[PDB]
Formats: structure tokens, C-alpha cells, sequence
């Protein structure tokens, strides 16, 4: 039910806060945006790989994205949260909830849900996998737990978000020690990564979390009230409803955002702009408005901000016809999934991936960063195994100013993961003396 | 005794030169100075690492600091020698020396003490040894003795300089000859390379000849006189009396300077060059000067000026104290550890460890000497391996305008130590086409 979803605890927590004692001026949600824009992996988002690696141009970062992500989320937890009050006047008449609340719930877990990628985006995940699957880290597969040696081979950025925001330091617990509504909302594939792809539920598509932080997880997924699907030997919980709000937003942003840049880059004609668009925008455009201007950028910044606002009042119609299946947790498939214009996005979608992510720029950029990743993977490995050569403690005061094989190999792939583009080129050079 | 030290013999004499038939213009000690000054050897230390790689500023070289030991070694053998004729009075009565002797000897000495020193310093020895230690070196353990083995995995400086001044060439036998006495002075560590560390003396850390030369320095360690240790199946004699000179200025010089450059740079604060001096400097700092001066840098040099002074008058009155056991072998530590001033200079030396050696630019550039160098030897060596290929005629003609495999690999490293920073990084960059 809805009372345990939108919990206020905080890891470490003895009492038990309630929304009625909270300062109305500063919620513990807002508390936790506020924490998410002051830290440092939020800041490392800003030369970060979006679509095209090595470009802090006109073109988006990870950190833009997330702005943006946030505030379509904002907008879409505040309309399915006063339709939920409309519908359930309990929650206001006693509990003591509003709908901003839900607003800030979905923005604060949109603002962090790429805060785990590592530099060059999907490339770059693919290269960590592949080090370890046919690379020198193979010579791992051994020593390690199956389960674990699945998270090595499938590095998803989901679980390394999760560590980063729930990381525990000598003195300071709890890392961020956001709100568990949060960070419920922030969890899309509650599972660990085995079995691989049970079924064709959404759900299922890969898993958030690690090995070495699944009891905490479990604490979270006990407190909201998650409804369980798996305790044979291997956990898994359904969804928060709101992660179905947090994905909605991020595939509109994206997949609109996209077709945008590469128009503006010379990649995608505007004849498509209008044709894939005209659909999407037929109902509130005024045409005056788009033949008075004169340059292609005003025209298609005019398409987008109307197709994003069609899409946000479809997506909430949809969230409100199926919300008691989603809330029984047999709900499986994405909010976009199940709308009008599926067409228009596959088109769109389609047109991208020829257009933009095999452009030979864009390749180039990957291949140059698999190269990077690999290299500064195998110097620290190395370190890692002999300890005793002069080499390997130089290596370790540049790269790293008791525990075991798998904890140590897990924080070195955090610890690639927190460079930007940059700094990884600019590490690899010194290595190599360039 | 003391006559035979002092020996003016060079390789390929058959008469005896006698000091009282020289030319007082031009005495031999004079020549080998000379000798050692116009040589392609002492040039080329013009741009080798002292302590910051790479840094051809206001930072020392290894050729600046030969000079300055050179200096500081004139001065301590001329106090030393006048205070030994003042003891033993038939020396200069009969044989007819003089203390200017002893300084030039010990001038001679210091100036060529670094001659065989590679590029980037104590990390280069380092990666030469790790070359053949865990590199592709290793596939030659099982072709050479023991000893041989032994001199490749732990390359000593001290070796490639006897090996430098001690060269024969076709045409041109002897190198540089040198006289005897300017080759014991030199000499420091009278010993093979195993057995490895024996006893807690000092002239058993490390190794000064290598097993291609070891019959020469049997020659000239019987012809001075010096007392033998061991003679088991492993040679081992006692230092020349004059190597502890040599050895004291340049602790004193290095141990100075690179807290000076360290200040001069902006690691250290210069309240530490005040405290850390204060007590080296009380007994002729005239306040008044030291006050009226109105930049680091002339305070500093003040500071330097006066410590140099104190400790090289320390260390004449030290030698003189134990002039006894250090003639009859029998004195296990250096001038400089029997003094009053050790918590300063051991206070001094663990400050320049912690914030010179392990700055992030120093160590950046010592990795990048590693890379540099197994490069070069790992090309050199399959070179080496297969000469029927044409890559490897090649690689014959570019780095290299009947002997064994010992012979052929200790002149493998022989040419990689004559290289300057600058160039290995040219030539590194010319293998790899960049
Ligand atoms: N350059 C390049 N970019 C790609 C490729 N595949 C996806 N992208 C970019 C374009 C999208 O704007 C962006 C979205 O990445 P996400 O990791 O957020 O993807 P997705 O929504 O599938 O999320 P997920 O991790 O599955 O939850 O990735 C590719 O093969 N090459
Ligand atoms: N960058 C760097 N410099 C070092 C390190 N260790 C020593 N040095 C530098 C600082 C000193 O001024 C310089 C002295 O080198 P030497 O080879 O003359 O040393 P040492 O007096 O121990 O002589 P030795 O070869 O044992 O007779 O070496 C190190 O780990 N890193
Ligand atoms: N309903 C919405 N909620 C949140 N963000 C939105 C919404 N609609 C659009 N956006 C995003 C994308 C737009 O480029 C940007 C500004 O929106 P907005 O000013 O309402 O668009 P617009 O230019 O279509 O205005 P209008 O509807 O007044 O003509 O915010
Ligand atoms: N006794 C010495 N013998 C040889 N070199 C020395 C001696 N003392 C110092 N040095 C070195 C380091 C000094 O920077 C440099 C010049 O010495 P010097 O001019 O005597 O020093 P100073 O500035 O302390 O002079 P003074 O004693 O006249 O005040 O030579
Ligand atoms: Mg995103
Ligand atoms: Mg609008
Ligand atoms: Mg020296
Ligand atoms: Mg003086």
C-alpha cells in the first residue's frame, strides 16, 4: 500500500520519522536534491559521454540530460500525485501528504539515475565486460562465486549508481543516507544478476544491484513493502511504482533530445523532423508561429517543446488506466509501450541508430576509448597482484591516493568509473609516456 | 701502508713511475682530471636525472652535481692530506708529496663518481633490473651462471662506471688510464654480486665490478696494497682509505641541495629551512645579513653556504679520529653517521622522501622511464635473438652503428645507460612511429 511507499528513513534511523513532524519549509526530499547537487559524482556528469564521446560543443552531456530528466519528472509526479490524492483521500486527511511530495520524490530520483555510468556510455560498459570476459581478467574465473563473476562479465551501471549512492566510508555511513522512497524509485531491475533474463517481463532485462551490497537493498526493499517474486536462492522484488515514472521520463528526453542534436549537426535532414513530428504535434501547433521563423534551430526547439508536452499528459493517461496492475506488480511493460504513437518513436528511433551512432565519428571515439579502458583496467590488475614490485607501488600512489579478491576488483572498476572522458585520455598518456 | 696507495701506475706499464720524476706543471692526477673532462661520458651527464627527471629550470643535473662534489672533495683531501704529512713526515721527506695530491686525487674521484649512472636515475636501474627479473629477459636465466644472473637482476651504476673508465677498445686498450690510486678512490664497493648483503659493513650493500672486468680490478686491488676479506670462491677486499672522503661529499652536497631546490620549488615551506638549520648554521651566522636579505631564495643559498662549511670540517676531524681502524679495515660505518648533527640530516632526508620523491610530477615521469626503457631493451634483445630477419638489420643499423651471450647482454645495457632522457624519448617515439 501507498503509506509504506513514501517512507521517510534514512540508513541508521532508530525512531521512525513522520511527515506530520517534518518542517514544512525544507522536506527530507528536498534535503535529499540538495545533497545530490553539492557532491562530487554529481559533478563528474559534465564530461561525460551522452551519444557522441569527447564533446564538453551544442551537443548534451549526462549532466544536461539529468537536468532535463529531472524536471519532466517533476511535472509527472505532480499530476499522478494529485490524481492519487483524488483518489485515496486518506493519505492528505491523515497521513498529512501533498502532491508536491511525489514531485520531489520522482525529480531527486531522476536527478541521480545515471550517476554510476562510467566514461564513453555503452561502450564503455561493453570494454569493462570484456576485459573480464576474454581479456586478462578471465584469469580470474576461478577464484569467484558465480554470481559474482556475473557482475564482473556484465558491469551494469545501475548497480555501480547504487554503490555510489550508498557507499560506506571509514567514518561516514550511509554515503549520502538518502530517503528509502528515493531510493526505492531510483531502483528499476530489483534482481541480482543471475539467472540471466528469466522471462520477458520488463523488470528482468538485467539487475541493479552487486553482490557486496545486496543485504542493503534488502533493508530498503523490507521497509517500502515490495512484493517478492523469487526467494529460492536467488532474490527479487517488483518495482516502486514511481521507477515506471522515472524510465517514462528518460526515454522521452532521450529519444527526442536525440533526433534534435542530430539535426543541428548536419547528420538528419528536416524534411524527417517535420514528417516523423507532424503527428505528435498536430494538435496544438500554430502554424503562424512556425512559418515567421527562419532558421532550423527555432523550428525544431518549437517540435520538441511540443512533443514533449503531448507525450507527458499521454504517459500520465496511461499511469491512471493501468496503476492497479502496476501496484499488483503484474504490470510488464514500459508506460511509452502502450501509447498511440509507438510508430513515430520506432521511426525515430531507427533513424538515430543508422544516422548518429554509426556515424564514423562516433565510432572512432568508441574504438579509441575501448583501447583507453583496457589499458588503465590491466595496469591496475597488476598492481593488484604483486604488490611487492617497485612498479606496482608507483602505480598505486598515482592511481590510488583488508578485504577481499571480489571487493577489490569491484573498487577498482568503481574507481575507472568516476574519471571523465579527459581524465581517462589524459591518465592514459602518462602511462604511456605520451 | 700509505706509499703504495698513493700509486701513479696506469694499465700496460712496465717501468715504475715514481712521483719525484714528474712534471710539477702537469702531475698525472691533473691529467686524469682533464682526461675525464673532455670524454663523451661526462657530457652526456649534462642531461641525466638527479632527483626530477626530465628537467634540463634551476634544478640540478648529475653534471652540476659532480662539480659541486668535486669541489667539496678538493677541499676535504687537502685538509686531510696536510694533517696525514704532518703525522707520517717520510712521505713527503722521502718519496716527496705534497697535500695538493690528495685533492686532486679526491677531485678526480668525485668527478667521475656518477659516470655510469642511466637515464632517470634509481627508477632506471630499478626497470633494467626488472627487465630481466619478470620480463622477457627472464628466457636467459637458464644459459648463465649464477654470478652473471645475479649482475643482470640487480644492475648497479657503480659497475657501468669502472666499465666506462675501464674500456678496451680495438685500437685503443685501457679507456681513459686512469691512475691507480684515482680508480681505488672511486671504488667503493669491492665485491662481486653474491653473495647478496653478507654482514651490516658498508662496503657490502651492493656490488662494484662486474664478472667481464673483475680480473682488471684484481690488478689494480694488488697494486695499491688493499687488504682482501674473502677468498673462498668470491673475491672481496677493504676500501681505499679515500673512498670514505668521496663518499662523505657527496652525502654532504645531495643531502643539502635537494632540500634547497625543494624549497626553491614551492614543496616546502621555508620555516622547516630555518628550523631544520638553525642548529647546523648557529656557530657563524652573523644575524645582521641574514635579516637585512629580502627573498627565499638568498636566505636559503646563505643557509646552504654555511652548513656545507660546518659539515666538511665535522668530517675532517671524524676521519682523523679514526684514521687507525679505517686503515686497518675494521671501521663499518660512514664519516657521516658519526656525527653530531644526525637527527637534522635524517630529519631533513625523510622530509625531502615525503614531498620531493613521491610528488605526483616525479612519479608520473618514473613510470613513464619505465615504459621508455622496456621498450628499448626488449627491441635490443630480440634483436639479439633472431639476426637473419630484416626488421632486426634494421633495428642492427639504427641502434647500433664474436662474443657470448654474457658479453653481448652486458653491452645490451652498456648502450641503453649511454643514452640522455631526451633521447631514449626520441628513440621511443621513433620505434613507435609517433
Ligand atoms: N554512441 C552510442 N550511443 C548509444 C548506443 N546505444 C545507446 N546509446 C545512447 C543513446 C541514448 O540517448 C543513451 C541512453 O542510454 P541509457 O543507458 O540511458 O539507455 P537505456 O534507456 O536503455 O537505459 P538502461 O541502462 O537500459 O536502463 O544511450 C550506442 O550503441 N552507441
Ligand atoms: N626521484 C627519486 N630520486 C631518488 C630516489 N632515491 C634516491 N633519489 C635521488 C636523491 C639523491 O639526491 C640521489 C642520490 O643518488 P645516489 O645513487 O648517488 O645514491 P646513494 O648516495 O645512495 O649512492 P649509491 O649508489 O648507493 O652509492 O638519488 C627515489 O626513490 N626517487
Ligand atoms: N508539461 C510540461 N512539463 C514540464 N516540462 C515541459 C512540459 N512541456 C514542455 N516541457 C519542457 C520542454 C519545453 O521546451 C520546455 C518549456 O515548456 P513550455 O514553455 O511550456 O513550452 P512551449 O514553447 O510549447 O509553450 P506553450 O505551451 O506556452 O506554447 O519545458
Ligand atoms: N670549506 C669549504 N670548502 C669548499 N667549498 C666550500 C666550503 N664552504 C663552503 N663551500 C661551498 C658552498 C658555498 O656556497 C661555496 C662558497 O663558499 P664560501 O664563499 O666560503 O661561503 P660563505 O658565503 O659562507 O662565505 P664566508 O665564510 O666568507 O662568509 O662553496
Ligand atoms: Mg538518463
Ligand atoms: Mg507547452
Ligand atoms: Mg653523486
Ligand atoms: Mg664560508
Amino acid at each position: 500500500n501507498w503509506e509504506h511507499l513514501l517512507s521517510l528513513k534514512r540508513q541508521g534511523d532508530t525512531a521512525k520519522r513522520l511527515r506530520i513532524e517534518q518542517d514544512d519549509t525544507r522536506l527530507g526530499f528536498e534535503v535529499d536534491y540538495d545533497r545530490i547537487i553539492f557532491s562530487a559524482p554529481f559533478r563528474s556528469l559534465q564530461d561525460k559521454t551522452q551519444v557522441i564521446p569527447l564533446s564538453k560543443d551544442f551537443v548534451h552531456t549526462r549532466l544536461t540530460h539529468s537536468l532535463e530528466v529531472s524536471v519532466v519528472g517533476r511535472s509527472l509526479g505532480r499530476m499522478v500525485g494529485k490524481k492519487l490524492l483524488e483518489k485515496y483521500p486518506h493519505l492528505e486527511q491523515v497521513y498529512g501528504y501533498k502532491f508536491n511530495d511525489f514531485g520531489a520524490i520522482v525529480a531527486a530520483a531522476a536527478l541521480a539515475h545515471d550517476i554510476g555510468n562510467p566514461p564513453f556510455g555503452a561502450s564503455g560498459e561493453k570494454a569493462i565486460g570484456e576485459f573480464f570476459k576474454n581479456g586478462y581478467g578471465k584469469r580470474y574465473k576461478d577464484s569467484l562465486t558465480a554470481k559474482e563473476y556475473q557482475d564482473l562479465i556484465k558491469f551494469e551501471g545501475n548497480a555501480n549508481g547504487f554503490k555510489v549512492l550508498s557507499q560506506s566510508k571509514p567514518g561516514a555511513q550511509g554515503g549520502l543516507r538518502l530517503s528509502y522512497a528515493t531510493l526505492g524509485a531510483f531502483m528499476k531491475y530489483p534482481k541480482e544478476s543471475l539467472p540471466h533474463k528469466p522471462s520477458d517481463h520488463i523488470a528482468d532485462k538485467k539487475y541493479g544491484f552487486f553482490q557486496s551490497e545486496r543485504a542493503l537493498f534488502e533493508d530498503v526493499a523490507q521497509e517500502l513493502g515490495l512484493l517478492k517474486r523469487s526467494t529460492t536462492d536467488d532474490v527479487s522484488w517488483s518495482r516502486h511504482p514511481l521507477a515506471y515514472l522515472v524510465e517514462a521520463a528518460d526515454d522521452i528526453c532521450y529519444t527526442i533530445i536525440d533526433f534534435e542534436d542530430g539535426i543541428n549537426l548536419g547528420l538528419i535532414p528536416e524534411e524527417y523532423a517535420l514528417e516523423y513530428m507532424v503527428k505528435l504535434v498536430g494538435q496544438t501547433i500554430d502554424r503562424n508561429k512556425y512559418n515567421a521563423l527562419q532558421e532550423t534551430s527555432d523550428r525544431v526547439s518549437y517540435l520538441r517543446a511540443l512533443a514533449i508536452g503531448t507525450l507527458i499528459n499521454e504517459s500520465v493517461d496511461t499511469f491512471m488506466k493501468y496503476e492497479e496492475e502496476i501496484l499488483a506488480g503484474t504490470f510488464d511493460q514500459s508506460l511509452i509501450d502502450k501509447s498511440n504513437y509507438q510508430a513515430q518513436i520506432t521511426d525515430i528511433i531507427n533513424l538515430s541508430i543508422e544516422r548518429i551512432y554509426n556515424s564514423r565519428e562516433v565510432i572512432e571515439k568508441e574504438i579509441a576509448g575501448y583501447e583507453i579502458l583496457s589499458t588503465l583496467l590491466e595496469a591496475r590488475c597488476r598492481a593488484l597482484d604483486n604488490n611487492d614490485t617497485h612498479y606496482n607501488q608507483l602505480i598505486q600512489q598515482l592511481l590510488a591516493p583488508e578485504k577481499s579478491l571480489y571487493e577489490n576488483l569491484i573498487q577498482i572498476c568503481a574507481e575507472v568509473s568516476t574519471m571523465t572522458d579527459g581524465k581517462a585520455l589524459r591518465n592514459y598518456k602518462k602511462i604511456k609516456g605520451l
